[PDB]
């Protein structure tokens, strides 16, 4: 059955609850972004309707098919009324096209849901700070002290760094990237940008990054293989195995592969199997401790419900111990 944490009291909503047939008082299904574990259950038939952002809208229609008839895209950082209700998207930064969620509830109990988040500082300067946020529906993916990690533009220069002198030493090295989901295309991207390349890619790839909105886009992504020199692959593709079998395929072009995994960064070193190497690079979308914390401590909600490790006891005894001493440190 749909769980409570995706629940939205006193209204007919619902969120990320596609994976349970017709949920029974839900009038509206509310979807914070395009992955796959949050859109489950949604298809060609459902009939619905389904808000998101505008981006998420045009995934749900070119990728899932889902009629344009049940597809309500609404703007960012605007006041909308929803079957009766005030609603609210903000930018999560999380991937593109994804939303946290701001409810003003008829009886005056203000509920932010923040979907998949990398909280920012940033964050404190848009319409969440205009009034108090009584309830928090939490991104909790890495609640848990021991994760740190880098700037997301600290990763990029190692990536940018890395890839220009390797190519640099050999022109006739390929690099490759991993990809899964809609997320992290700044990876790609600013590799190919310092290589004065364009990225290639499959048509299904193409399609999919056709949909973001991406300023400028045809200038930078192509299908066209042969004239690339940065390819996309599937990410489980990127092992010793499948980048043999790749390289076999561009035809005597390239004797080098440099692989990107985007799953202290100075000491990050690769795995290698002859002329191949291997990289993972920590590039995060979600929250590290220290950022989900500071927006915590900054909002100052009166109740937290965790979306994330939620199924286990241990997991929601560890993440409720530090709520509270969030709450002890900064008063509230
Ligand atoms: C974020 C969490 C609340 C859940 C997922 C991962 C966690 C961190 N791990 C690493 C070692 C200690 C602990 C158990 O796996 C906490 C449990
Ligand atoms: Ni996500």
């Amino acid at each position: 059955t749909c769980p409570f944490y995706k629940k939205i009291p006193g209204t007919g909503f619902t969120v990320d609850a596609f994976q349970y047939g017709v949920v029974e008082g839900c009038t509206a299904y509310f979807l914070t972004h395009f992955h796959s574990d949050h859109y489950a259950g949604l298809s060609k038939h459902f009939t619905f309707p389904v808000y998101c952002s505008e981006i998420t809208g045009n995934l749900l229609k070119n990728k899932l098919h889902v009629q344009e008839q049940y597809i309500h895209p609404l703007p960012l950082d605007t006041e909308c009324i929803v079957n009766g209700v005030k609603v609210v998207l903000l930018d999560a930064n999380h991937c593109p096209g994804a939303v946290m969620i701001l409810f003003y509830l008829p009886n005056g109990t203000v509920i932010l849901h923040t979907g998949d988040f990398r909280a920012d500082p940033s964050m404190e300067r848009s319409l969440l700070a205009d009034q108090k946020v009584h309830m928090l529906y939490l991104d909790t993916t890495y609640c848990s002290p021991e994760y740190t990690f880098p700037s997301q533009q600290e990763v990029i220069r190692f990536a940018i760094n890395t890839a220009f002198e390797a190519v640099t030493l050999n022109p006739h090295a390929l690099v490759v990237c991993g990809t899964y989901s809609i997320g992290k295309e700044k990876v790609f991207l600013a590799i190919a940008d310092v290589l004065g390349s364009k990225v290639g890619m499959s048509q299904e790839k193409y399609k999919t990054l056709q949909c973001l909105n991406i300023p400028e886009i045809n200038s930078l992504i192509t299908t066209d293989m042969c004239s690339s020199l940065v390819h996309l692959l599937p990410m489980m593709q990127i092992n010793f195995k499948g980048l043999q079998s790749h390289l076999k395929k561009c035809g005597g072009k390239y004797n080098q592969i440099l692989a990107f995994r985007p799953t202290r960064i100075a000491d990050v070193i690769p795995q290698t199997k002859g002329n191949i190497s291997i990289y993972g690079i920590p590039y995060s979308e979600h929250s590290s401790y220290l950022e989900m914390k500071r927006f915590v401590q900054w909002l100052k909600p009166q109740k937290i419900i965790p979306t994330v490790n939620v199924g286990t006891w241990k997991s929601r005894s560890t993440m409720e111990k530090y709520f509270r001493e969030w709450k002890l440190e900064a008063g509230y």
